[PDB]
């Protein structure tokens, strides 16, 4: 699941105070900057050098350009004289995209045998940066700042970083969720105005009866199936029972079924994320499982029980995500043995092969909840290592965005009678601490779990969207986790 | 309804002795004996004690908020009745509250008013003092004044009866949707939470395969009988009156009637949502079913909208009388001098508006793809009327409410095959369309001929959400100025 | 003076969902911690098992009773499985109850060989509590959360002081002080908005003429003060000038009257704290001094000069209070020896007798404040230990709790001239800081101080009353004190 070519666009400010000539040795800094900076393969967008800006008019025309192209994911901006900031007022007012401010210098080094005064006016980013970072205060933009040499591998990785960021960003603007069914009934969390939620971040979130998709299922060709059953033993362990034909095997291929119908309809209205609902599920054989799991390692977002929020979340994530292994989670029983307290996490069927540390497993065993027959899912165990898990909730009047830094651990034991795939995790700074943060934060228990998603990108994202986001981690002191939610509290709203 | 009854609470004193409070308890008993005897009276009041203590004040709030039948607690001051000795039972009150602020005789017995009589007919200062814990507390509350013969005072606390039982109703309210809102729609999403925190509404989806499951179980005698209540009810159509494709139509309609009607007594909802662009199962759009069941008193919204459809049922428990719909204005009357809205529905508005007697019909509707559906049409009433929204701002509610006046259509409408009604909206077409705008009045509204301005506002104030009024006084400038300050003042 | 006893009652959210066997076993579960938690001797009240709620009707009963109960004193919820949470909307919004969120779960380990879908399905407290939680930050509830097994005898210690937090509360709710004249003239920090309070914490504070507790006190019989006086000699050391007839026995007698006077009052009005002032003393013949710190010695909470919320304060924390040693307290001078600095804290005459090292002695000197006769009091050394004092103040707009956590030392040296009860004090961090951020928070001159009141129990009941609490402990640096005061008071 591929994204449209983003690329990044790089500004520099100066002023016509010093002359045609200092210009142009300005002009010709970035491009070398650009150049080699595209060289890196550390950055994952190209930078595209869109010209040194002097005049409100020139900043403006950049700002509305930058806007209206698709493929501007956004803008570093990077003052190399003195550029004075009442002319960035148009432009800045103009901006829809995320802004990165780049404080930075050519040179490492002063040249002390030779600096003069034509070097002073020149290499000035030193007060350029501080004057247009005024602004930036003075005008309460959201604004990424990064401080450095632009050859600092440092400097380099943060860049990078938020330009994944960024990108998410672009593709939350323009996600679409498709909803099979409603909330399950009587459940809280999961509820939401997704008209805030469109002005907050973009997401288009609208509903299809389950039987729109049943139609779609219905028009499944068998060959196709075969063909997708041929992958299936390809790419997974099967239970003995399903290697010949017979019932276990027609399970299996009704998971293939939905498998396709759902790539059909969602490919059909260029859906990134979908939910699906147990209490809805007139004119299916099964709850999409298998299915379901298929579809997240191609990095679609997901929902169970009509949870669009998560969906939406686990599809940025995954866009997010410099690694493999991002999925839908859910915390489902704890250890509380002194020493090695965890979590073990699941879902009764849907957890997203790549986070696995085994090769998955095809197994179809009964699940009473939703009343269908025994459907077909992936079993296999999670792998190890450092990861976030994360929740966006609705407080009501605006969204908050809840990340535990955890670590994931191998399971030291079978579980051979557990018929799903499951993850193990200690939170930090600890099961106690994390939980009891957690839940005066209010976190839902769909989250977003991934090992490839910093705590940083994720607060780089709140900020874009105009959000809070709280962290816990191995810093985390529950007293002082408590006064700052008052805090910010106070600050977020209205 | 469940019964409601009224509570009266009388307050007083100590100070002035045991034969003092004995005198007050009699005037207070013989208050709710002939409140009790006059017809204007919806429900029932109940005299509690007088209470003079803190503990005895707090108990009956506390006893107020476990019974179910109690719909609100009507307090008056007989004498004066230190209001910290308040504090407690308020902090504990969950149940409506009106101030009744009255005095056992009418007139000053100039001849013989002594200091006797000063110690015991005091509200005058009495209501004062509690008046003032009701404001330092912010407490909701409906004060009215004047004499308890007075039938102006009766009549006031008649109404707000009603408007206090659509609250006890509102905290109870279920409304089951069958299928999703309408696509990119917006007016009608909004938080549900939200809604069940500030109303006490339950609001929960089930898809249209629950219903149709239900429909499928109809008794085909029970359809039968139906159809035959409809030809004594109704005017059937020519063709529907033979067997043949047009009364297999009205049939369907009928079964479906019957599998929603059981579906919602099987839920004890009160309300309910459908939407055409999910009716897989169904043969026709719920039309000529949704309007029998919204004449029973069930809130309906169309395209999923669960607001209105609360609404709705709201307004179907304040009324003191018929006609209440769910409605969309459809189109626009410019002609100078007689500027008209026309509201509908593709099938979906209330008979009991209705001025003709309704006449069953069958038409197609390419609107969810589905069969000719049947449905009832019928020219609305005349009359003073309201028109209300009730919409979600992202942050908290705001309930809109147009003063209309119906009127009969001049002209015949042969080609429109769907029930319509006629407005003229207060103070003009052009200045309540304009308000409504700016105010973000949704498309889909409750209208009511017997649903009063007075008592909406009431329930707002009940339900702790700002009404925006529009009518004969309202000038547009001014009302953009109120949402304002309104909303400095509602915004948390 | 002895505390009423209280219940805590455990609930149970579970849902319908996995059958009526599922919720059989939840049901046994809960069951087996309440009566396992009832035989552990750590905690001061007893568990009530009361049912596993799976409805909106069922959680809503639950609150309903548990806000009527007086027995009641906090609830304990826990989520033995998903329990979808718009169904505890409706309780939510009806206890006012201290409420306790309890994570835990009841087996303590995964049984790896073992564990299934139905394992997975009945021991899921790990979301439930989730889905429990976010409703409770939606609605912003005030709520104790704890993590961990229920048989970590951490969880079950956080528990049973939060139990005396809530049984305090409780107390607090229903709190009466008398005041015995009104506060010292020209006073600021004991000065405040009663009624505010009255709403904040339930205390009903209310004056009363000195010449009311003088005609108890001439009441009082000689018989009785005769045998007060010989407790007076079996549990105190008198001054040998006292033992005999004489003067200073018939001063030492005068403060047995207050004594017995006072407390027949003070139990006549259900009174459980009080104030004096030495400005209003017409009819005593002494400031009561020993009589007050005998009253204290039973738990009753007093503030010297009308100063009502200490007394209020004390009496709290004398409920709150898990051992001896609790005191009305004001800090008279101070030590500013490097290496060595501390605070000396007395009053004129009342300090409570619990917080002392050495025995009392009964002394008679003369007290020129107040214009009275030699009153006779307990005179004492405060014993050493770790403590907090506390005040609370009236911001105008809102109160504040500051709680400042202190080391009681021996005294290395007699103060023979002294002739008051005292106690020496290094307050955390150190004295110059301390004094500082109390200054800052503007904290009164008079306390209450305790050796068996917790930090985390002061915070806990500010988060039941819905108050700030300002702590100030080793870890304080000053200009961050500043800021939170700065940030805290947008946020209250
Ligand atoms: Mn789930
Ligand atoms: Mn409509
Ligand atoms: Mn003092």
């Amino acid at each position: 699941l591929s994204l449209r070519p983003y690329e990044f666009w790089f500004v520099t400010g100066s002023q016509h105070l010093y002359g045609e000539e200092a210009l142009k040795q300005v002009e010709e800094h970035s491009r070398i900057m650009v150049n080699e900076w595209n060289r890196d393969s550390v950055f994952p967008f190209p930078f595209v050098f869109k010209s040194v800006v002097t005049t409100p008019e020139e900043i403006r025309r950049v700002c509305l350009e930058a806007n209206a192209s698709e493929q501007c994911a956004g803008v570093v901006t990077w003052m190399h004289t003195f550029s004075p900031a009442k002319m960035w007022i148009g432009g800045l007012l103009e901006l829809r995209k995320p802004l990165l401010h780049l404080h930075t210098q050519f040179n490492r080094d002063i040249p002390w045998d030779s600096i003069d005064m034509d070097f002073m006016n020149l290499n000035q980013s030193a007060h350029g940066d501080r004057e247009y970072g005024f602004i930036g205060a003075r005008m309460g933009v959201a604004r990424k700042v990064v401080v450095g040499h632009w050859e600092d591998p440092e400097v380099r990785e943060r860049l990078a970083k938020w330009m994944r960021t960024a990108v998410a960003f672009a593709e939350s603007r323009n996600l679409k969720v498709a909803r099979f069914g409603d909330n399950m009934r009587e459940v809280a969390v999961t509820e939401g105005d997704k008209v805030g939620a469109q002005i907050q971040f973009g997401w288009s979130v609208n509903g299809y009866g389950i039987g729109d998709l049943v139609q779609y299922i219905r028009d499944v060709s068998e060959q196709k199936v075969n063909e997708l059953l041929d992958e299936y033993e390809e790419l997974y362990d099967i239970v003995p029972a399903g290697r010949q034909e017979g019932p276990v095997r027609e399970s299996i291929r009704e998971q293939a079924r939905i498998e396709l119908g759902l790539k059909a309809f969602l490919q059909d209205g260029n859906f990134t994320a979908f939910t699906t609902t147990f209490e809805d599920l007139h004119g299916m054989k099964q709850l999409p499982g298998l299915a379901v799991q298929r579809l997240m390692a191609e990095g679609y977002g997901f929902g169970g029980e009509g949870d669009w929020k998560t969906a939406a979340l686990v599809r940025l994530m995954k866009v997010m995500a410099d690694g493999k292994g991002t999925s839908f989670m859910e915390d489902y029983t704890y250890h509380f043995e002194p020493g090695n307290e965890l979590i073990l996490g699941a879902h009764m069927l849907e957890v997203c092969p790549t986070i696995a540390a085994t090769r998955p497993r095809v197994e179809v065993h009964p699940l009473s909840i939703g009343g269908k027959e025994d459907p077909a899912r992936l079993v296999f165990d999670g792998g190890e290592g450092a990861a976030v898990n994360a929740s966006l909730i609705d407080l009501g009047h605006r969204f908050r965005l809840i990340v535990n830094e955890v670590d994931a651990v191998k399971p030291e034991h079978d579980m051979p009678k557990l018929p799903v795939a499951r993850i193990l995790w200690k939170p930090r700074p600890s099961l106690r601490d994390s939980a009891e943060a957690w839940i005066l934060a209010g976190g839902a228990h769909h989250t977003c779990f991934s090992f490839a998603v910093t705590t940083e990108q994720l607060q780089d994202f709140a900020e874009m969207a105009g959000i809070e986001c709280v962290v816990i981690n191995e810093h985390t002191s529950v007293s002082s986790f408590k006064n700052e939610l008052k805090w910010n509290e106070v600050f977020w709203r209205g």
